[PDB]
């Protein structure tokens, strides 16, 4: 409440009024137990205003409502990519491209990630990704059990990007330990101890892959054209670290959410076996109600949003995860509906960083849903577990122990 109850508090700068003040802690939502979207939602009490300062992780904004964190994340000229992550140690090291540069420039680079995992991407892989889940999936099958984080919502999509990057899958420990600790960091590394970790890593392979090119995303990307002249090595660096982000990290967390949800949901799971047809509109759903990413902007000058006064060099948390679950976007915004006429959630981003990605997660998240309810339809939690979610720039969930009887399940 204090800087001298809590030492993790900073002094209230001196623009803030006190009236503003909520001192929400992203990495650790004091109502996580009831799950990480219910402890965000918090943020929208009607206690809260729609715009708040947290003296914790150094002190800066977040948006509370959809209409706000859209509009910031449309407005690139006051609200900047430079320094997209909250602590601002973090959202200074952090320099991916092309999300750490606002337009135009992210422009050339936004083209060529593009060209490494958008839809004729997805398309391409579409089979693939088909015979990993059915593989996986009828692995488990016999068993009437799995740890899902690891068994599945793991191995899945990373070793679906790690073939589209062309590493090797024994890498995957190694990598993906280094993308948690710059979303879900633990303490023990720094943002800028990780990406440097993320980069020697990336450094030998790009440069073999600029002597000897395969046909793999790196290669692509590295002997690109940006700006009218061959990519450089650092360059290719900056974007294949953005791209081993995203893929290690982001629909790995995704699937949990929403298995969890159908484990503890029959009547949705039902709906879905008896309408197969259904999949990809509940995705949607699910995508809203299990919407997990949070990152934000920096001030570019002095500013006045919605009655605020904003100072230059202000960090603010616009998190995409709360779009959707603003009750002035979506009626009954907690409850689950494959039905709702409009879908509407910021979950992938919005503006000029829109994600890339997202038509890969789509083709993920359905092949996994339809290739686990036609195999394994009926299912549960592990008798007894409690879930426990994570927060942090993409919320996760910690453990997911799920069990079914082996006789119910289909070939
Ligand atoms: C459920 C899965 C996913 C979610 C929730 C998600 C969410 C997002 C969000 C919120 C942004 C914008 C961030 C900002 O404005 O600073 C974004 C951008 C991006 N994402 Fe996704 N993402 C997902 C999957 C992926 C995958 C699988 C990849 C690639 C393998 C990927 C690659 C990208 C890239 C490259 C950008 C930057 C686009 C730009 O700066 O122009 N994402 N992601
Ligand atoms: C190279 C370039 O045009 N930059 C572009 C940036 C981002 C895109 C996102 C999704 C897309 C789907 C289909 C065609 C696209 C063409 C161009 C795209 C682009 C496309
Ligand atoms: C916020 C993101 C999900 C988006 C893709 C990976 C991520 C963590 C970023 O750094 C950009
Ligand atoms: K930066
Ligand atoms: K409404």
């Amino acid at each position: 409440e204090t800087i001298q109850s809590n030492a993790n508090l900073a002094p209230l700068p001196p623009h803030v009024p006190e009236h503003l003040v909520f001192d929400f802690d992203m990495y650790n939502p004091s109502n996580l137990s009831a799950g990480v979207q219910e402890a965000w939602a918090v943020l929208q009490e009607s206690n809260v205003p729609d715009l708040v300062w947290t003296r914790s992780n150094g002190g800066h904004w977040i948006a509370t409502r959809g209409q706000l964190i859209r509009e910031a994340y449309e407005d690139y000229r006051h609200f900047s990519s430079e320094s997209p992550f909250i602590p601002r140690e973090a959202g200074e090291a952090y320099d991916f491209i092309p999300t750490s540069m606002d337009p135009p420039e992210q422009r050339q680079f936004r083209c060529l990630a593009n060209q490494v995992v958008g839809m004729p991407v997805v398309d391409k892989l579409e089979n693939r990704i088909q015979e990993l889940a059915s593989s996986l999936i009828e692995s488990l099958r016999p068993q009437g059990q799995c740890n899902f984080t690891e068994d599945y919502a793991e191995p899945f999509p990373i070793r679906i990007f790690m073939l589209l990057a062309g590493l090797p899958e024994e890498d995957i420990p190694h990598l993906k330990y280094l993308t948690d600790q710059m979303t879900r960091p633990d303490g023990s590394m720094t943002f800028a101890e990780a990406k440097e970790a993320l980069y020697d890593y990336l450094i030998p392979i790009i440069e073999q892959r600029r002597q000897k090119p395969g046909t793999d995303a790196i290669s692509i990307v590295a002997n690109g054209q940006v700006n009218g002249r061959p990519i450089t090595s650092d360059e290719a660096k900056r974007m294949c670290g953005l791209l081993l982000v995203g893929g290690l990290d982001t629909v790995v967390n995704f699937l949990s959410f929403s298995m969890e949800f159908l484990a503890k949901s029959p009547e949705h799971r039902q709906e879905l076996i008896e309408r197969p047809e259904r999949i990809p509109a509940a995705s949607e759903e699910l995508l809203r109600r299990f919407s997990l990413v949070a990152d934000g902007r920096i001030l570019t000058s002095d500013y006045e949003f919605h009655g605020v006064q904003l100072k230059k060099g202000d960090q603010i948390l616009l998190p995409q995860m709360l779009s959707g679950l603003d009750e002035r976007e979506n009626a009954a915004p907690m409850h689950v509906d494959f039905s709702r006429q409009k879908v509407s959630h910021t979950t992938f981003g919005h503006g000029s960083h829109l994600c890339l990605g997202q038509h890969l997660a789509r083709r993920e998240i359905i092949v996994t849903l339809k290739e686990w309810l036609t195999r394994i339809p009926d299912f549960s939690i592990a008798p007894g577990a409690q879930i426990q979610h994570k927060s942090g720039i993409v919320s996760g969930v910690q453990a997911l122990p799920l069990v079914w009887d082996p006789a119910t399940t289909k070939a």
